[PDB]
């Protein structure tokens, strides 16, 4: 159903200055200067830029224990999902703590996401909501929606929102019915990891209606 699209070569070790590499392109594909899918995971960087780094250190002892699999996982968790990363430096973030953590959540990412679903769904009862698409839908009066609300919270994840957006359409339709800053930050990071993320549609809609389903009866 959904899949971390990755550089080639995965099981490949690298050097400190490409692992420095490799950040600086996902960092900035996260925040939508560049793109990681588009340049096929090759970018060039300012050694200027790199030798004026005081963390120079971390890097290297990334590469000289992950594939680059691993240092992509590392680095995608972290500015995804770890707000400390999002402004912050990496070497700064705690990243693999949190890079360890992420991980066990990517292995169970179906489980998660039923669960994600049957938490809206009790959500919409709570609210008291006329439709279900109620929740998906922008509000103009308060620039949000509930879903958005949902994700803001951390009661569901950006792989969810990502999800339910491959049948729904609801990052684009946002986007196109707002200015909002708060929620163009994260529909930066969201239209950032959706780039990435390789998802069947049909798949995701049929486990959102067999999910909703079970809830309803
Ligand atoms: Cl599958
Ligand atoms: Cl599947
Ligand atoms: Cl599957
Ligand atoms: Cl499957
Ligand atoms: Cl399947
Ligand atoms: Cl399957
Ligand atoms: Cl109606
Ligand atoms: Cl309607
Ligand atoms: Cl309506
Ligand atoms: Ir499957
Ligand atoms: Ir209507």
């Amino acid at each position: 159903m959904i899949k971390l699209r990755m550089p080639a070569g995965g099981e490949r070790y690298i050097d400190g200055k490409s692992v420095y590499k490799l950040y600086l392109m996902i960092k900035q594909h996260m925040n939508g200067k560049y793109d990681v899918i588009k340049y096929n995971w090759c970018m060039r960087v300012s050694d200027a830029a790199y030798q004026k780094r005081r963390d120079k250190y971390f890097f290297q002892k990334l590469s000289e224990k992950y594939k680059l699999k691993e240092l992509a996982l590392i680095f995608i968790s972290n500015l995804v999902a770890n707000q400390d990363a999002w402004i912050g430096d990496i070497s700064d973030a705690d990243a693999l703590v949190f890079y360890r953590e992420y991980i066990g959540r990517l292995k169970q990412i179906k489980f998660k996401f039923e669960e994600d679903i049957r938490n809206i769904y009790y959500f919409s009862k709570k609210v008291e909501v006329s439709a279900f698409k109620e929740i998906f839908e922008y509000n103009p009066k308060v620039q949000s929606s509930y879903i958005f609300k949902l994700l803001q919270s951390n009661i569901i994840s950006f792989e969810t929102f990502i999800l339910l957006d491959s049948f729904l359409n609801i990052i684009d339709k946002h986007d196109e019915q707002t200015d909002n800053l708060v929620w163009n930050n994260y529909s930066i990071k969201l239209k950032a990891y959706r780039k990435i993320l390789n998802i069947d549609s049909q798949k995701a809609k049929n486990v959102f209606i067999e999910t909703v389903k079970s809830c309803k009866y």
